[PDB]
């Protein structure tokens, strides 16, 4: 068992979602995911194609680890 997965870690992850305005309250992985990413949007995920795939790549993969955590629920 990680600890990268338990209830602190998971509590941590979850309060800093909150904290960022991006998690919420019946919220799918995708929903989260999106949210995330345009958080992350800015300068350079606008003149750089690579940088916005890097941001959706990244926010996808948050978004996974929420789920993982019991934050938001599997897309259907
Ligand atoms: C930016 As949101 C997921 O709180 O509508
Ligand atoms: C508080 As809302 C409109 O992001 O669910
Ligand atoms: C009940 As809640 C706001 O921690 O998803
Ligand atoms: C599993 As919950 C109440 O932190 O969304
Ligand atoms: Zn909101
Ligand atoms: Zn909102
Ligand atoms: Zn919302
Ligand atoms: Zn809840
Ligand atoms: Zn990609
Ligand atoms: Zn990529
Ligand atoms: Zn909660």
């Amino acid at each position: 068992l990680s600890p990268q997965y338990n209830w602190v870690a998971c509590g941590i992850l979850e309060g800093g979602l909150k904290a960022a305005g991006v998690l919420e309250e019946g919220q799918y992985n995708r929903e989260l995911a999106e949210a995330i990413a345009a958080k992350g949007e800015g300068f350079w995920t606008t003149q750089f194609p690579q940088i916005g795939d890097w941001n959706e790549d990244q926010a996808a993969a948050l978004a996974d680890r929420a789920q993982t955590c019991g934050l938001v629920k599997a897309d259907t």
